[PDB]
């Protein structure tokens, strides 16, 4: 590779989309890493490691019907509000993105709707060490065996992420890497109901060749990492899929899990 005109504008499209990311996403890999091996002082967050420190956790870290449920649903409902706020923070990221609000505003609705699921799998990787997760902006930790321990099937529900996060960790990318990696998921152009491919695919192209020129640039020592981080993209598609059909057997059983702490009382009573 050579400086020049070309290499030159990629380097200033990778500095434009990090800043972008920095201004869209307050809690950074960087950020993390640091209060995840405990060289921060920032915030100590709580660690929720059982039912005791979670409730000792809860008061001190939602509609009142929402409230009174099983541990297993008031948690899940943290991951549902931390999934919508998480949506915004990626439309305003792609907002920055060069050439993405100058498409069809049907097709840009359509990549957001795919695409937020599997950033949010890519992002959550950096809150994830191999015992747990940063949760309400860096202020708590819950363990990955608490949550496994919850009841079905709910405990089943961030394993495959955790799964995902060692796998994509061991990459050891950077926020500078991730940017650019993220905006090319959201220009995927062989997504469902687009109208104008091209100009999509011509976008991604040159968000590739920043991608190319970031990792080899940034990670002299490893290789093959471009190749590894576009078959992450295929893992993403996969856990997104295997997710959407876990929140169909959990939008199934509405408050059958929330109605057998009711049912226990009225039991032990009779």
């Amino acid at each position: 590779m050579q400086l020049n005109p070309e290499s030159a504008d990629l380097r200033a499209l990778a500095k434009h989309l990090y800043d972008s990311y920095i201004k869209s996403f307050p809690l950074t890999k960087a950020k993390a890493r640091a209060i995840l091996t405990g060289k921060t002082t920032d915030k100590s967050p709580f660690v929720i490691y059982d039912m005791n420190s979670l409730m000792m956790g809860e008061d001190k870290i939602t509609p009142l019907q929402e409230q009174s449920k099983e541990v297993a649903i008031r948690i899940f409902q943290g991951c549902q509000f931390r999934s919508v706020e998480a949506v915004q923070e990626i439309t305003e990221y792609a907002k920055s993105i060069p050439g993405f609000v100058n498409l069809d505003l049907n097709d840009q609705v359509t990549l957001l709707k795919y695409g937020v699921h599997e950033i949010i799998y890519t992002m959550l990787a950096s809150l994830m060490n191999k015992d747990g997760v940063l949760i309400s902006e860096g202020q708590g930790f819950m363990t990955r065996e608490f949550l496994k321990s919850l009841r079905k099937p709910f405990g089943d529900f961030m394993e495959p992420k955790f799964e995902f996060a060692v796998k994509f960790n061991a990459l050891e990318l950077d926020d500078s890497d991730l940017a650019i990696f993220i905006a090319v998921i959201i220009l995927s152009g062989d997504r469902p109901g687009l109208l104008n491919v091209k100009p999509i695919e011509d976008i991604q192209d040159n968000l590739l060749q920043a991608l190319e020129l970031q990792l080899k640039l940034n990670h002299p020592e490893s290789s093959q990492l471009f190749a590894k981080l576009l078959q992450k993209m295929t893992d993403l598609r996969q856990i997104v899929t295997e997710h959407v059909q876990l929140l169909q057997v959990i939008k199934k059983t509405e408050t059958d899990m929330s109605l057998h702490p009711l049912l226990q009382e009225i039991y032990k009573d009779l």
